[PDB]
């Protein structure tokens, strides 16, 4: 049922509903020849939505706004990149001229800079120690530490049981690291097992690409990410 790489034309998104007001929202980016599908989230509160991630790049973030007003009809108020790459924050700048307010980390916001990417709006307090939660709306923001980059978080909706680990989680279908070149190798199995230890009771994993699973998402990196280490 959650759609694949294959059966979403490119520029295209697709909306998955996970639970009672929680969906991903899947998109694709074809670069170096390949093509990638990638993972966000949207969660509603009240008569509202929260938006975690763009959907990697301008064109592919507007069609996102376009898909959301189409099928849920609902306005994104508020929106939070989980990690500095462009395939978090590539796009920001289309939702702050549709309106949406933009937060993401002080240190996520300072690595997009350096980068020379899209930077959010807003600075997210709480989060720089690894272990530190807050609130935000209707889901809690989780710093694990350092893994697939510095400065990335995971985003858990307690109604739902719904575990959103982007790029710090990888899909069961992917055996090999990639790249890695912003990530620490050292400290990433020791952040996966503060999110296992936070969010034991997850129904509900999506990593920040490919297909959903449960808790098992998380020993599966590990396995991938200490393969490569030893590689
Ligand atoms: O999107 C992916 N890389 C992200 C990325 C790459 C380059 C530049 C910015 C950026 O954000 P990332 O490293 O996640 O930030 C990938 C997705 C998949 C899916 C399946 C198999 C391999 C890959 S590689
Ligand atoms: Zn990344
Ligand atoms: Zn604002
Ligand atoms: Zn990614």
């Amino acid at each position: 049922e959650y759609p694949t790489v294959s059966e979403i034309p490119v520029g295209e998104v697709r909306l998955y509903q996970i639970a009672d007001g929680v969906w991903s929202h899947i998109a694709t980016q074809s670069f170096d020849g390949a093509v990638y599908p990638s993972n966000g989230l949207i969660v509603r509160d009240g008569d509202e939505l929260l938006l975690i991630d763009t959907a990697w790049g301008a064109k592919n973030t507007a069609a996102l706004l376009a898909e959301i007003e189409k099928q849920i009809g609902l306005p994104v108020t508020r929106a939070v990149s989980t990690h500095f790459h462009d395939d978090r924050v590539g796009g920001v700048d289309v939702l702050r001229a549709a309106g949406v307010a933009t937060y993401a980390s002080p240190s996520t916001r300072r690595l997009a800079e350096v980068e020379g990417n899209e930077i959010p709006t807003h600075s997210l307090e709480g989060l720089s120690s690894s272990g530190d939660a807050v609130r935000f709306g209707p889901v809690e923001l989780f710093y694990p530490g350092a893994a697939h980059s510095t400065d990335n978080l995971v985003v858990y909706v307690p109604s739902a049981s719904v575990l959103y680990g982007g790029c710090a989680i990888y899909e069961l279908s992917r055996t090999s690291a990639g790249n890695v070149a912003d990530a620490d190798l050292a400290e990433w199995p020791t952040s996966i097992e503060r999110i296992q230890q936070h969010y034991p009771e997850a129904q509900f994993v999506i990593p920040g690409h490919g297909l959903p699973g449960g808790l098992d998402l998380l020993k599966h990196t590990t396995n991938v990410v200490k393969a490569h280490t030893n590689r």
